RNA sequence: GGGGUGAAGGAGGCUUCGGCCGCGAAACUUCACCCC
């Protein structure tokens, strides 16, 4: 068999033909999880763009009204005062171009970096061939470079995400935990969608979203109108 | 229905209760792009 009876058992709880409003879907989200962790919820959309094409991909970030409910360690490359106001915002490792070896050396605890403008000369060259291949390699357009080094700090620590899509023009988000109240992920999810069409690229043809789904870590999904 | 590739989620997944699989890019799940 394809997949376990508890999956089997959620597949019950879910019309396939049903495009489900925004709420009806945050409700029915902690049913559909019943792995035995709290679950991450996601949202996925097909986009209309052409992945091939620089000026069409669709890419940033978003501050989710409610975080995420996870812990994320945030590593932070600065010069001078910014290095205090890295310490200050909460990084759990501030650090300035001397920093760069402890990693070269072996150290690897941490779930993001962040730099500012001045050092990414040094993190670019001895840093691209291990956090790159990761995609953790500070760049303005993942909005994790820039002089604003402690207010990043603080968006990334209180839950904002990154999208990117994916060279099949599809993209996808974690937007909170299948333990959140209904009303808060509802509101995560909204913002999420709000942030994907503050994106849709000028020249893209046809309909932006041409479908959105909600889903959990290991459970089922369900289509959405993104506009409800 | 059987599978591959991509991206995302992910620390657990499945079970005939013996164990099998995963915590490596790799289980599992999701949307896509494809093969049959
Ligand atoms: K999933
Ligand atoms: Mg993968």
């Amino acid at each position: 068999p394809k997949h376990g009876k508890r999956y089997r058992a959620l597949l019950e709880k879910v019309d396939p033909n049903k495009i489900y409003t925004i709420d009806e879907a945050a409700h029915l989200v902690k049913e559909l999880a019943t792995a035995k962790f709290d679950e991450t919820v996601e949202v996925h959309a097909k986009l209309g763009i052409d992945p091939r094409r620089s000026d069409q991909n669709v890419r940033g970030t978003v501050s989710l009204p409610h975080g995420l409910g996870k812990q994320v360690r945030v590593l932070a490359i600065a010069k001078g005062e910014k290095i205090k106001e890295a310490e200050e915002a909460g990084a759990d490792y501030v650090g300035g171009e001397e920093i760069i070896q402890k990693i070269l050396d072996g150290w690897m605890d941490f779930d993001a970096v962040v730099a500012t403008p001045d050092v990414m000369g040094a993190v670019g060259s001895k840093m691209g061939r291990i956090l790159g291949p990761r995609g953790l390699l500070p760049n303005p357009k993942a909005g994790t470079v820039g002089f604003n080094i402690g207010e990043i700090i603080r968006e990334i620590k209180a839950g904002r995400i990154e999208f990117r899509n994916d060279k099949t023009g599809a993209i996808h988000a974690p937007v909170g935990k299948a333990s959140f109240p209904p009303e808060k992920l509802a509101d995560n999810i909204r913002a999420f969608i709000r942030a994907l069409e503050a994106h849709k690229p000028e020249g893209a043809k046809g309909t932006f979203l041409r479908s959105v789904y909600v889903t959990t870590t290991m459970g089922p999904s369900v289509r959405i109108n993104p506009h409800s």
